[PDB]
């Protein structure tokens, strides 16, 4: 990451950004594995195995109330959805590549975010 991500404060129309972003993800057809807490009655061991839990629902929560103060700190979280799903899961699974699939969009977005915010 450059240093203006890792640096530059969250303005108010820097939040305006992240907002279109994270409705974006919530809108893919490949988010649908994401969009809530993981349901402990589906994998009574996940909370077992995953120290750091994540989800969009959760990333919602944090953007509305203002809880990220640098660019890193929100692409952080939506990193731990992806890397916790391609460490619970196996390779072959429907759930590991909807992560590749969803992540690849993540990074689409964010670069069309920075551009945004410089210029
Ligand atoms: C992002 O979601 C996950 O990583 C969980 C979601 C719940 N899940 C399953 O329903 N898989 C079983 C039934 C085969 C255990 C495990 C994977």
């Amino acid at each position: 990451e450059d240093a203006m991500t890792v640096l530059t404060p969250l303005t108010e129309k820097d939040y305006e950004g992240l907002k279109r972003v994270l409705r974006s993800l919530q809108a893919h057809k490949m988010a649908w594995p994401f969009l809530e807490p993981v349901d402990p009655n589906d994998a009574p061991d996940y909370y077992g195995v995953i120290k750091e839990p994540m989800d969009l629902a959760t990333m919602e929560e944090r953007v509305q109330r203002r809880y990220y103060e640098k660019l890193t700190e929100f692409v952080a979280d939506m990193t731990k959805i992806f890397d916790n799903c391609r460490y619970y899961n196996p390779s072959d699974s429907p759930f590991y590549q909807c992560a590749e699939v969803l992540e690849s969009f993540f990074v689409q977005k964010l670069k069309g975010f920075k551009a945004s915010r410089s210029h």
